[PDB]
């Protein structure tokens, strides 16, 4: 299921500490394809939009103040069960429960600054795409080794 | 169990994404000892004697299309736990299930193209072993590090 | 002298090989700042208008046909000798004559398929990023390590 | 808990192997503070008092002959959970059941020859630290990222 | 010109030290193509037949018997000017001429003990491999990405 | 000859940056032996002190604070040619004049933040040793790999 894409942010934090190519480099050598980029601070209403399923936890305003602080890259990342094979990558919420090889456990300590979002589903990951990305800024080609990663 | 030996070959996708040096780095750095090297490309036949054990599954004869379509590079390594460990350092077959700091983890995402081969037991590694290479092509070696590695 | 800017391309054939964050990731290191990035095809118009200033050339075309070709990745990172220094992590123009540890050192065999591109001189810079950016797509901020960097 | 602390020793055959700057670069990367270090080999009582709880077993005198028979390095770091993720960072004890991206799992087969020692929990970590360290080897410095890594 | 080929051997050293998949990574990175690869040692016989050219010399034996004390490494590589550049990869002949990034820069201090060898033109080349290589171990085949790399 | 020590120190910024495992493996790597390690903040007098012989010139002052401004890590390697060799590999003064593949090549900007610090000769070297390290902070051992390093 190919063209499943998943949207993938690296925060503030992790902007700051020079860890935005390593994280573009892990998925590269995965093997999934990047199709749109771009740094930009959020704004407290990007920010609010972009983790409003959560605007009842006590964390929410310190969250949303931090996220909107400086600047983050968003990036989108084409292939087969690239959501979850993201998040699998990334490491679980707590960098303390994450594991070596994983980015939140190869470079996060404190669950409040842990360098890098990722959708959590597909049906996440349609939304936050279309969120931060004008359709167009999406650039679409094939990459020359899709015959070596997939079939 | 110093004399175990087992038998990991990089598949044609593997050899064609630049992953040889990587995944040789990998047993390297971990205290095992490289006993045997090649490339070639398998035949029709011995991509299907190599896969004897599956001639039922569907995948079959894609698989056996497949591995015979472009060099591979055999290897067997030498030390205790060698085909276990092997495998931990694989990672699950289909790369999905397959955790980051994994050879299959790091750099494949489809279940069909995922890389690498390894033994996974101790008879399959000897056999694996027997076809591939004579005895002969079979370096016998000390390590100048045994000591630092075993007792 | 601190505000200094350079504009980074990865060429079309550094996208297709997976050599995007790599290439982030060295500019990092040396301590400099994001501050505007993209993914997009460059269109014919576009690649003769980078290259303005070499039209009579007789590589021009070939040159323009594959800038277009495929997706290439716009940065623009500030520092100090950010200029001089791309062009020195990048090395020389021809990967013949580049050292290994720099970019076409380590990736590069062909002047034509060169990976990436890097601003001469701070005139070329300042053409080549309003070239490729418009104002509201350049992050201002400041890097909290600003003060382990520069004296 | 930011003060935290825990010890860390790389060991004869870590030493041996050329594996210091590897795990403080991990350690580093990770967002933790080194607060101390120096290289030494441990005498015969520091080896016994430093492994003081296992003296009953019978591999005991192979690990104290052992552990005071070339360098160590030693040092503390300091960060929220550092003592729990040392332990998770270094791998399970067996190097054989110890996962990829971790220390022993990526390092090392023996469970004799196992590279690295960390504190197993926060009155361990205090005790070793106060074995080997006199108060005043502890440098007390403030990184000048934790506002990156924490709040 | 882009069938050229080179002949590389990782020496005793290198092998001994656990440098072989790191050489290997190095070429696959440049974009070079693998053709031809084993382990074996040389008898004293094939050691001066190497090196047959500076039998003259005062090392001559000194070099002789090292290169027969241990498995080495053999490789064939193919690519445009991947004899100029293998050696550029290796830098100088003696370490202390070697700048950091070459392999020898790297990872060599004596001369004696520089880890790998080159063929140091086209003609020594095409000896050396028809030298340690027959005609059936050597792979034919072409890379996918031969247009992201060849002009 | 094999028992020259050099003496590298990692200053305040390579500290604050994270950069000590990443000098100490690139030692490790070039086969160098690591005899003396520790963490400390300079005082101005020990600044003044390491830097006596350039108390005339104008940044004299700026970089007699500085020094003394955080910890920093001290090292003793010993090796062939390691003075020379240490200078090597950390790259020129000023890091506009180093190469990349030099820890200043790839890692610094200002001549005021140029990270690390090597002995510039054998007699400085002696000096700087005995200036920093007490008799019995030496570790005295042998390499496994001696052998494998020198004729
Ligand atoms: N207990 C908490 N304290 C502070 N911040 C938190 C906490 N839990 C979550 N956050 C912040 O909220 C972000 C979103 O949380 P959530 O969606 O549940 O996790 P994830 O990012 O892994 O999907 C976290 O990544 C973290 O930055
Ligand atoms: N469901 C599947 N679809 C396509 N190919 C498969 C499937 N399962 C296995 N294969 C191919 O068969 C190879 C051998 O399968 P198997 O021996 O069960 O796994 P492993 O290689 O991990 O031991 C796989 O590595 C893969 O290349
Ligand atoms: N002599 C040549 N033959 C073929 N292609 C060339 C030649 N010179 C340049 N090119 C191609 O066009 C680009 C020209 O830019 P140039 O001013 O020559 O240097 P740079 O890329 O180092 O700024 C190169 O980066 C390369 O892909
Ligand atoms: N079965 C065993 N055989 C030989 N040595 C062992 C064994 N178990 C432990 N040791 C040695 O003892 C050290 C301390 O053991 P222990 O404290 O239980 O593990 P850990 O170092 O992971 O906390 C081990 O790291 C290893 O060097
Ligand atoms: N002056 C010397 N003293 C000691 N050993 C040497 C000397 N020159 C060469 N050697 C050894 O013999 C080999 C000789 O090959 P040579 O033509 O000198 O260069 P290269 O290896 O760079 O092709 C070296 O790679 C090295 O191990
Ligand atoms: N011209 C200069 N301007 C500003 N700072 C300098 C200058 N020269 C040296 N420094 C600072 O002082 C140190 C001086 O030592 P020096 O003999 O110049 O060389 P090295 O560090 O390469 O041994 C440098 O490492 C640097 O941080």
């Amino acid at each position: 299921m190919s063209s499943e894409r998943t949207f993938i942010a690296v925060k503030p934090d992790g902007v700051q500490r020079g860890l935005v190519g390593e994280i573009i480099a892990r998925f590269e050598r995965k093997g999934y394809k990047l199709v749109a980029l771009k740094i930009l601070q959020p704004t407290t209403e990007q920010a609010q939009g972009h983790y409003k399923d959560l605007c009842s936890k006590p964390f929410f305003p310190a969250l949303v103040k931090y996220f909107s602080s400086g600047p983050i890259v968003c990036m989108v990342w084409e292939g087969k069960n690239v959501v979850k094979s993201g998040r699998v990558l990334l490491g679980a919420t707590n960098p303390a429960d994450s594991q070596p090889g994983t980015i939140r456990g190869d470079f996060a300590v404190d669950v409040g600054r842990n360098v890098c979002h990722g959708s959590d589903s597909v049906e996440s990951a349609e939304r936050e795409i279309a969120f931060w990305f004008k359709a167009d800024e999406i650039a679409s080609w094939t990459s020359h080794s899709v015959s070596q990663i997939y079939e």
